[PDB]
């Protein structure tokens, strides 16, 4: 037993992380295939970061601008191109350490392992979502562009997320393996900032799943609900609103507990009405958002990759 | 910026476990060289469980009496040995994949990486701290038994923990990789229960200054305290004494804030009084006590958002 904030083992993703270097400017890239993946906004000094042409100041690069290493060993790129917010530079070698592996974009709502990587060497391992607003809640220094978010099905890596800038408030900002953004942000030096969030229902009632396999209960209670009842609570208190989908998908973690979706609705509309009344679920004081459903199977069923 | 519960790269311990089987039992292995570390449990039956004779049950095995699989790959076992706790089993292989490493005995208050690993293949990985009273508050499920913890500090792996059980509260409990157990237990299932755990406080204070390092000040007051008067107020909340050492330990983080260690202590005081009136801490709502002075330092800035 225990629940525990768990990222997938991230040696597959290890294997694919490289170091690129522009100019002054050194951050990480992932290498996959005869391809390595980078922001494009590697290509700008501090002053093109203000308003870049991203396809003006790529013209002035060379191959030979770019170097790439993979731990101690260079590899020769042998083409540059951007797709999106990324650039791709073709390398004269195919990684060896390839995963299998898939682009994917995200929804909110959605969690994510983040490899953090300076210097092309990763760093750290730690789970994320991609909150409502589109930001995540990272923990990401300066050099940490181009660490990737990813998550594991078999032996198959799908990756999601690829590291761009932070905010004002601190959280992070980013594309998919493409180069399209999450959410309504740029890749240029000017006021940007995450809409107001909120937080993730389907998730909460996930971990409150988690916390009754786990054996903490007290939360539980006689009462039910509706799905219109409840979604009026949700936007009262700023949760995003349950659909019948989700009720759907937590339809596994009600027969195992026998407390049906909106029967756990009603203990959560309790929790956001009354508080804990100094009581805590699964060692927090919070509700907490960011696990699927499938991570409470996953985690409680003990899958391996 | 940001604050996580940040684990070190599973990928140089992924590539050195394995699966264990002797009669009916499989677990996991940890495949450095070529010996093969495991729970000596393996070689026990549910008959054997209660009270097992180690030495009377190794002596009738054969080295082919254990199974070792590296993916889809068997090794052969050549040799086999009991120190303390773990069976080490030599084989005929030497891991490609072994990784710089040493072996370290941790203490409680010390963090650490789990990689949770069920038939030898990795489930997941999370932070953990040995707890004052020598347990863990991991997640393992059935299966999970030779899943170690570890750091990797500078290119070098420092495995620190080897899951041997459950304890009936839900808490774990192993051994160093030398088989020395962590606090008073032993691989028998005869009734044994951890004592009543307590709070890290040195990590307590860590974690202040990491919100500090990271914007936040909300929670500092203007007062000072002795150690021993904080020692006084914090046992009475099952906090750990705070000795000079922790103090001396958390020089570094006090230099970058600003803030001396005992007016930290005085904050913290204050926070037990008062609790958080409605605010967090690093997205928290209780005081976390996991992250370490060392955590602290690896994660945030060395620049202060003042
Ligand atoms: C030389 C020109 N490049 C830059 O300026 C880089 C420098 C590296 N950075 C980091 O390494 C870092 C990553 N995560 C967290 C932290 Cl604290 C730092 C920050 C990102 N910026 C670009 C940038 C900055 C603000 C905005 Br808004 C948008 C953009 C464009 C997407
Ligand atoms: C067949 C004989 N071996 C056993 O019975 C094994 C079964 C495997 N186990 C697990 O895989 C597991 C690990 N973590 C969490 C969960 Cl929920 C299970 C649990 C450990 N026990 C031994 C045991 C059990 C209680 C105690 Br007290 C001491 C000891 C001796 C060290
Ligand atoms: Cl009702």
């Amino acid at each position: 037993s225990g629940f525990r904030k768990m990222a997938f083992p991230s040696g597959k993703v290890e294997g694919c992380m490289v170091q690129v270097t522009c100019g002054t400017t050194t951050l990480n890239g992932l290498w996959l295939d005869d391809v390595v993946y980078c922001p494009r906004h590697v290509i700008c000094t501090s002053e093109d970061m203000l308003n870049p042409n991203y396809e003006d100041l790529l013209i002035r690069k060379s191959n030979h601008n770019f170097l790439v290493q993979a731990g101690n060993v260079q590899l020769r790129v042998i083409g540059h191109s951007m797709q999106n917010c990324v650039l791709k530079l073709k390398v004269d070698t195919a990684n060896p350490k390839t995963p299998k592996y898939k682009f994917v974009r995200i929804q909110p709502g959605q969690t994510f392992s983040v490899l953090a990587c300076y210097n092309g060497s990763p760093s750290g391992v730690y789970q994320c979502a991609m909150r409502p607003n589109f930001t995540i809640k990272g923990s990401f220094l300066n050099g940490s562009c181009g660490s990737v978010g990813f998550n594991i099905d078999y032996d198959c890596v799908s990756f999601c997320y690829m590291h761009h800038m932070e905010l004002p408030t601190g959280v992070h900002a980013g594309t998919d393996l493409e180069g399209n953004f999450y959410g309504p942000f740029v890749d240029r030096q000017t006021a940007q900032a995450a809409g107001t969030d909120t937080t993730i229902t389907v998730n909460v009632l996930a971990w409150l799943y988690a916390a009754v396999i786990n054996g903490d209960r007290w939360f539980l209670n006689r009462f039910t609900t509706t799905l219109n009842d409840f979604n009026l609570v949700a936007m009262k208190y700023n949760y995003e609103p349950l659909t019948q989908d989700h009720v759907d998908i937590l339809g596994p973690l009600s027969a195992q507990t026998g407390i049906a979706v909106l029967d756990m609705c009603a203990s959560l509309k309790e929790l956001l009405q009354n508080g804990m009344n100094g009581r805590t679920i699964l060692g927090s004081a919070l509700l907490e958002d960011e696990f699927t459903p499938f991570d409470v199977v996953r985690q409680c069923s003990g899958v391996t990759f």
